[PDB]
C-alpha cells in the first residue's frame, strides 16, 4: 500500500534510458496511476490519429514535435497543424483526434489522465487522398499502448482496412 | 479552434511575466479544462499541507523545490521531506497528505485534474511541536482554490483552533 516517494530525474533517465524508445511510438511511462506520465522519443512512424475522451498534456523538453489535430466542433473538419517547440506547453482536450508527428534526437513529455467508466479510446485513420475516415477501430480500455500497436501493425497488414471505402484510394 | 491552438514557450512566457509569479500569488495558470496546468515561483510556504482525492504532477523546471508528505499507510505517520531538484518529475498520488516549499527565483509546472464530485478536498495543520493534527477543513467543490484562503484566514484567526489540544502549542499559518 506504499508508494514512491523518489523523484526521476529527466537527463539522467534519459542519459541511462533513451534507447528504451522505441518506434513507433517511442515513449516509456516514467509515473502511473491517475496520471500517465509519458517520455516520448523520435522519430515515430505512423498516420493514426488518437481519440481520448480525455485531455492531454504536451511538453517538448528537447527540439520540436508536429501535433496534427482534427476540429469537429462545426458542421465540418479542420484539419490544423499544431507546432511544438522546444519549450513549449500546450493542452490539448477530451476528443480532438490528433497526430504526433516526432522527429529524430527530440524528447517530449506526455501527461494523460486515466479514463472514467464508459470512456473508450479510438484509433482512426483518414485519407490521404479524399480526407473521409479510412478506418476507425475503437480500443478496448485496458493495456492500451500494446493496442495501439496490434492495432496499427494490423492497419499495415489489412489492405481492405487501409482502403477507403470512398475514394477506394489505398492508404501507403 | 474553439478550443486553444497556440502553444505557450515557458522561457518567453519567463521573461515577459517573471513578476507574476512572486509572492503572494505564486503561481500562474497557464491552461485550464480537464487538466489545470501551472506555473509556480518562490519563496512560498505555509503550514498547511492540502489533501487531493487526485493525483498532483510536479516538474522543476529552474531549480529544486521541498515538498513535505506524510505517508499515513501504517499505524504511525511518516513525515518524509521529497526533494525535488532541477529536470526531476514526481507523481504525487491522490489523499497524499501535503505541504510545497518553494524557493526564491525557482520555476515549477504543476498539473492536475478536475475532480469528480463526490470526494472533497482537504486541508489540515500537523503541531510543529508533537506533530499531532492541530485542524483540518473539508473544502467545496465548487469553489475551487476561493475555498483554501479563506480556510488560511480562518485558521489564522481562530487561536482555539490554532491552539494543539495535546502538547498546548500555538500553531501558526505560515512560518513565524
Ligand atoms: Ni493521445
Ligand atoms: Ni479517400
Ligand atoms: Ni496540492
Ligand atoms: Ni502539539
Amino acid at each position: 500500500a506504499m508508494f514512491n516517494t523518489t523523484p526521476i530525474n529527466i537527463d539522467k533517465w534519459l542519459k541511462e534510458n533513451e534507447g528504451l524508445l522505441k518506434p513507433p511510438v517511442n515513449n516509456y511511462c516514467l509515473h502511473k496511476g491517475g496520471f500517465t506520465v509519458m517520455i516520448v522519443g523520435g522519430p515515430n512512424e505512423r498516420t493514426d490519429y488518437h481519440i481520448n475522451p480525455t485531455p492531454e498534456w504536451f511538453y517538448q523538453k528537447k527540439g520540436s514535435m508536429l501535433l496534427k489535430v482534427v476540429d469537429e466542433t462545426d458542421a465540418e473538419p479542420k484539419f490544423i497543424d499544431i507546432i511544438i517547440n522546444e519549450g513549449d506547453s500546450y493542452l490539448l482536450p477530451g476528443n480532438v483526434p490528433h497526430s504526433p508527428v516526432r522527429f529524430a534526437d527530440t524528447v517530449g513529455i506526455v501527461v494523460e489522465q486515466d479514463r472514467p467508466g464508459g470512456e473508450n479510446d479510438k484509433i482512426r485513420w483518414y485519407c490521404s487522398h479524399c480526407r473521409q475516415v479510412v478506418h476507425e477501430s475503437e480500443l478496448q480500455m485496458l493495456d492500451l499502448g500494446t493496442q495501439v500497436k496490434e492495432a496499427i501493425l494490423d492497419f499495415e497488414n489489412d489492405v481492405e482496412k487501409r482502403t477507403c471505402f470512398h475514394c477506394k484510394t489505398l492508404n501507403y
